[PDB]
């Protein structure tokens, strides 16, 4: 029974409970329902405030800073259209499952926009704090439930009454068995299997040692090891073993690796549909191997409704994705490259018929080239090195041509896809990993979206750097047009305001750089430089991200590029668009 | 029977379907799951299509084109984000009854209908190809009927991609005598309401954003307003629909009303209320709420008339004495003849009474030194366009200077007013005039907007200049959430909690999107610089440096009543800053 409450309002209630929760940033906003609190936070010595510029800017910062830092993001605003501003971060947050617990200022509690029912199907869970009594309670629960199980955003409601009324009175196995039979299940599964994969997903990064003793398996067994968009960095990149990303835009290896392996072994991911192309072509090996009872497909998920939502699982292990690798380990039978030599031969084969390095390369900046050089600029450092991005191409082609080692390095809207992420989630990423290098590799038209908080970085000295891609396009959505539509490029090319002047505007160090031969020290100019800054990078236009398994294909179906296909399609597309692209 | 779309895909059947309705302008973004809706308009000549920087932008622009035309916003974005971005335009629609269609791609058969079930007036998701005409026609037709709002319709990408490979389709006496019926009803309560009006002594026409949407309703009111000698106040939103330099006009009452509109509210026996809503804002506490129309209704000699086109709204905040369900310009054309004439002179008690608060509590008389006033910069924008208020149209962030431009603004012409009143969304001031222009596009369009509300949505700009939509912004810059301020003086000691931010330099900033700039900050070249704006070609911006701390006088605070408000006073206001310049050390003046 608590008595150190009598005398505080629920303001000042709430924050005793940011000291008692560990919250050392809130990003938010404020406004006339929420004003109890803002008065209880002012100048307060606990957390860093971070004011942005809009809502939104205040969801994705909440969201960066728990992808670089595994704590929950914090989030204060007003009711009504404060509200509503970060319903995009929210459902941004479900769907990549990132712990953020959002307050919300309410209308006094005797009077009844609807906060609570419009956000219903886009957080883990909500509640509205009815009383002083109740907000210990409640603000324990929501920060238990953003952070147990898949971490996800809740939604705390604020009624300006509760938070500025003032608190009178003080306030307060079997299955384990099963467990156990199904990881035996499992490295019997493994041990029997021949063409092995590890498909490693974001789960892995968010199960505490989990990179660790996916290393483990992976050099024991001798398995190669694929990883999801969200997954990157939980698997060294160097490593032989490595087959890199999977998926839609994933590298033409890994794709074969699934297609054709007969135990897959899944850790943490969901088999989204932009890594497994049509299901019913996905994983066929693995699939009869389950057929033949001589292997199939092996899910370790902490959600049990997760498990067969897409496919099916040969043999599923519930829950902590590293606790039970940790019992699933011993059970597994070491190998070696030389054990798997016919294995790694076609691995190896692949990486060569199709390397990640192979794309049309002067005059015009290539994007891919970026990557790498971005990647090459910060070897010596990816321990301390952090990517947010926007959505679009130059999303895809990062995680390509970037060769991820350090977990957490990768910060991208995945699920949900948000343009505009990017910056705000740096800007969080910087603010939680402050001695670290944070970079935002951005698209012009997701830069476009939230560039006014350029201004929270310089309020603030935030120290992002800021990598845009200037084609002056909507670049994924031009290919699928060039795709699916016969380059009928319908409303994706935006003009672009001048970067140089805005970044100026803004109070931020720039520059420009447009010649292939000067890329390399502009990138070194952003690194080095001290305190915010952007770097415009002019790359070439119409330039497509391959290899790329499109809509209705299998898997294996991708294509790849071919400079007698990339000579044609420019040429095709100049006397279709007349001469303008 | 409908053929003329076998062959066709769902794509292709909405690019007919926006021809069919009229639809002359629509703002979108593309993505994966609206990618064959943007096959289908591809270089359409039937309308023009405003790619902005942002859905929330599309959504808001789309706004102020309905605010400024009254014909339907019309949106199209894709699944997931593009969704959930025009989730805060909705809601401001639906709060405002701003007509708006929303069409969303969606993955094939975000939970976009979920999440915007409680922001629409109406949600639906096509499920066929077959469909879409029949459902596209609903939208609009529920969008602009009764209280206009927000519609949302989902579209699969399979509805849009697919073809339509066939056809699809195109009183009794029961019901004849129920009409008959209905109808004396209706015509009964009209009557009513003309008996209580002529027996008032003290009338009150309280005109709300009903009025402007109604076909002949300003016209309407002035015939009203003028035939009985009735004076006229208005919610925020029916600004411009009564002539704000007649003199029956009492401008705005309500938390921030002239102080002359609250105390006629308050002593007058009688209330025509004409499509307002009453919202708390405007009445101040409810239960102190007209005093004199409550007592005169017990007396039976008066009381609350309500016009009001959803019938479920009538008695939700307010008692009626008397409701007039329907379009309230309809019903005002039946009301008027049965209205008995009266002159100012036979009004002369009411009118004197009313010249006795009109003098005594002069909107003029405000804290008028080197900084320029933000209450002079709207009197000179209401000066400089003295002879095209019918082709000029405000929009405004919210906020302090929301409510001075409210104040000092003179209000004459229908929808001349765009802001977003019930939500409140800042950052609507600038995507909405944008949205205005497009839709008025040899009107002079202003965005007045507090600094805080143009950095919301300040990428917009570009919107503006690439499609080269001429609107003049002002950018009242005071480094502060202005009104937030104000109500921390208020009841928190000037203990100013994260509401101090640092701007871009606005000048850098509009010059880096292509925008002709200028800033003023000497009173003595104020007119000037407003000159310039107004008479510029093509996109423009004016930064206004303005005093700071400036409260919003009148006003009547929480938990007071509409006649209890607070005026400017000389030496309140300078003990007020003395105060202030104390406990913040001489940070804040
Ligand atoms: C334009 C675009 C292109 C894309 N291209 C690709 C592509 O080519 N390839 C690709 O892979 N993705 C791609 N993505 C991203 C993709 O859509 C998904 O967001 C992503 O693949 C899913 O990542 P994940 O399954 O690893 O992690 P999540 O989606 O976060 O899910 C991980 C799973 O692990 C579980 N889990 C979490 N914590 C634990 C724990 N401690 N123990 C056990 N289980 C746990 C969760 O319940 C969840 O089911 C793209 C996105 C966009 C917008
Ligand atoms: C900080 C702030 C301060 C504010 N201060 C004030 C203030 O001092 N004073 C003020 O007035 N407002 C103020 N507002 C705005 C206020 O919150 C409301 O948005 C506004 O008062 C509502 O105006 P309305 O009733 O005219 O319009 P609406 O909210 O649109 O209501 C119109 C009503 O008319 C009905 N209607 C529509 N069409 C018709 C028709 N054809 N026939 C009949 N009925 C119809 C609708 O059903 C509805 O009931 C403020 C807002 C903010 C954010
Ligand atoms: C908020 C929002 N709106 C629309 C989309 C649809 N969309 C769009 C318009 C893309 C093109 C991104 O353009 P960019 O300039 O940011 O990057 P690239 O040129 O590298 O593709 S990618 C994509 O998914 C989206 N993901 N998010
Ligand atoms: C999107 C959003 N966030 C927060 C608020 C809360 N709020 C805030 C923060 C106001 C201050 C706006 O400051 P401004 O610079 O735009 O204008 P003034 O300085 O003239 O008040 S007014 C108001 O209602 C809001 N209405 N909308
Ligand atoms: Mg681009
Ligand atoms: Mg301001």
């Amino acid at each position: 029974m608590d008595e150190s409450f009598i005398g505080k309002s629920g303001g000042e209630i709430f924050h005793e409970m940011m000291l008692r929760q560990g919250v050392k940033h809130i990003f938010g906003y404020p406004g006339g329902a929420i004003l109890p609190v803002f008065d209880a936070i002012y100048n307060s010595k606990h957390f860093d405030f971070i004011l942005p510029r809009h809502e939104q800017g205040a969801g994705h910062m909440a969201e960066g800073y728990a992808r670089a830092s595994g704590k929950p993001g914090v989030v204060v605003v007003t009711s009504g259209p404060g509200a509503t501003n970060v319903i995009t971060p929210m459902q941004d947050a479900l769907s990549d499952g990132t712990p953020m617990v959002v307050f919300c200022g309410q209308v006094p509690t005797a009077a009844i926009a609807d906060v609570v029912g419009i956000s219903r199907a886009c957080t883990k869970w909500n509640v509205m704090v009815k009383s002083v009594a109740e907000l210990p309670r409640r603000i324990n629960e929501a920060f238990e439930i953003a952070t147990s199980g898949r971490p996800g955003p809740v939604l705390v409601d604020l009624p300006k009454d509760v938070t500025a009324g003032i608190l009178r009175r003080a306030i307060p196995e079997l299955s384990t068995q099963q467990l156990n039979a199904s990881i035996k299940r499992a490295a019997d599964l493994i041990n029997m299997g021949k063409k092995p994969v590890i498909y490693a997903g974001q789960g892995v990064i968010q199960s505490e040692g989990g990179p660790e003793l996916l290393k483990e398996l992976a050099d024991k067994a001798s398995i190669p090891v694929t990883t999801t968009l969200h997954g990157l960095g939980a698997f060294d990149e160097l490593d032989e073993k490595s087959l890199h990303m999977l998926g839609m835009h994933g590298a033409a290896y890994a794709n074969m690796a699934m297609q054709q392996a007969d135990v897959i072994i899944a850790l943490g991911s969901r088999f989204d549909d932009r890594v497994t192309g049509v299901v019913s072509k996905f994983a066929p090996a693995a699939r009869q191997a389950a057929a033949e009872g001589r292997g199939g497909i092996i899910h370790f998920e902490i959600m049990p409704k997760n498990i067969n939502k897409v496919v099916q699982a040969t043999e599923a292990v519930e829950g902590d994705v590293g606790a039970n690798m940790k019992l699933l380990i011993p059970q597994v039978k070491a190998k070696t490259m030389e054990d798997r030599k016919e294995w790694f031969d076609a691995i190896k084969g692949w990486k060569k018929k199709y390397p990640l390095s192979h794309y049309q390369r002067t005059g015009l900046i290539k994007p891919q080239t970026v990557m790498e050089e971005i990647s090459n600029l910060t070897a010596d450092r990816k321990d301390k090195t952090y990517i947010a991005t926007g959505v679009g191409q130059h999303q895809m082609w990062v995680a390509q041509h970037f060769r991820w080692r350090h977990p957490r390095s990768m910060i991208t809207s995945g699920g949900l896809g948000t343009m505009g992420y990017g910056l705000p989630a740096a800007i969080g990423a910087k603010v939680a990993q402050p001695d670290a290098l944070v970079i935002d590799v951005d698209g012009d038209a997701s830069f476009n979206m939230t560039l006014t908080e350029l201004s929270t970085a310089a309020q603030f000295n935030i120290g992002v750097k800021v990598v845009v891609l200037n084609n002056e396009e909507q670049g994924m959505v031009t290919q699928w047009q060039n795709l699916f539509y016969e380059d009928r490029y319908s409303h994706t090319h935006q003009r672009n305001p001048d970067f140089m002047k805005l970044a100026d505007a803004m109070g931020i160090q720039h520059q420009r750089v447009a010649e292939p031969d000067k890329l390399v020290d502009a990138l070194k100019w952003l690194i080095n430089t001290d305190g915010p800054a952007l770097l415009e990078v002019v790359t070439d236009k119409k330039v497509p991200v391959l290899p790329m398994v499109p809509a209705g294909s299998a898997l294996h179906e991708f294509l790849v590029f071919d400079p007698e296909k990339d000579k044609q399609r420019r040429e095709l597309m100049k006397e279709r668009t007349k001469g303008v692209h």
